């Protein structure tokens, strides 16, 4: 991976990676500020499959514009001795993942892990208004700013109409934005206990269990929750979708009530 791309972007320290991508802090040379940049493995860029879904990644960001949802800004393909080496500018978000935050400080106060799911539902909801599907939410998806403000990221298997898999999307079945809501009930049943609502020595496991288990209520598995925020996150992680928050945005205003 090289120092700049296109001779505009200055690239730093690396902030995330995984199987098929890397994120680096970056410089605007042009603009005088600091952005996130993801590059797509570059072996892989000369792949269709992969090139293909990459790019089809930043279009689907970047047709939302919304506070709580990570912006893009640009995408290009950097000249390398490799080839060419695709990347995606964003806006750089000083801060932490949800993941991150729950194994450092363990589970957050119910307050402010009611503020930080309502905010990440509004988010969701936006998405879904635009007709995208975000079906990759999880804690290593959320962030959570220096100014506590949160973002949602990674759109990198949204869809423009195993810990954290709704059962229909574990049956590859139709998902919809009750997929989403399902997501978000066990991220937020996480940051309220520490822990998701099944663990398991195996995927399959992890599976059977959101497809055939009652999660058991939050309150049992952490002390100072109300029933009324066990019925919230026991709703949302309803197994049929009938029975969930129909769309996040009545998620968000049951999580309003049990704070207001
Ligand atoms: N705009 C941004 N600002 C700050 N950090 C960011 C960021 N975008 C991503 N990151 C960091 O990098 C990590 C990985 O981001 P992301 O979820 O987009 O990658 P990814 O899951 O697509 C990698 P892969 O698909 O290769 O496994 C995030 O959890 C976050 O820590
Ligand atoms: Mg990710
Ligand atoms: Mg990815």
């Amino acid at each position: 991976t090289p120092s700049h791309l296109s001779d505009r972007y200055e690239l730093g320290e690396i902030l995330g990676f995984g199987g098929m991508s890397e994120v680096h802090l970056a410089r605007d040379l042009r603009l005088h500020r600091d952005v996130a940049v993801k590059v797509l493995r570059a072996d892989l860029a000369r792949d269709p499959s992969f090139y293909l879904r990459f790019r089809r990644e930043a279009q689907n960001a970047a047709a939302l514009n919304h506070p709580a949802i990570v912006a893009v800004y640009d995408t290009g393909e950097a000249e390398t001795p490799a080839g060419p080496l695709p990347y995606i500018v964003m806006e750089y978000v000083d801060g932490v993942t949800l993941r991150d935050i729950v194994h450092t400080e363990g589970p957050m106060t119910p307050k402010r892990a009611i503020e930080v799911i309502a905010d990440a539902c509004q988010a969701l909801n936006f998405s879904h208004q635009n007709g995208i599907i975000h079906r990759d939410v999880k804690p290593a998806n959320i962030m959570i700013s220096a100014t506590n403000a949160v973002k949602v990221m990674d759109f990198g298997i949204a869809r423009a109409i195993a810990q954290y898999l709704s059962p229909e999307q574990a049956r590859g079945d139709s998902v919809d934005a009750r997929s989403d809501v399902y997501s978000l009930g066990c991220v937020l049943y996480e940051v309220l206990t520490g822990e998701p609502p099944f663990t398991g020595d195996s995927p399959v496991s992890v599976a059977y269990q959101h497809v055939r288990e009652d999660p058991i209520p939050p309150s049992a598995r952490h002390e100072g929750l109300s029933a009324d925020l066990d019925a919230v996150v026991l709703k949302a992680l309803a197994k049929n979708p009938e029975n969930r928050y129909q769309t996040a945005a009545e998620m968000r205003a049951d999580l309003v009530r049990v704070h207001n």
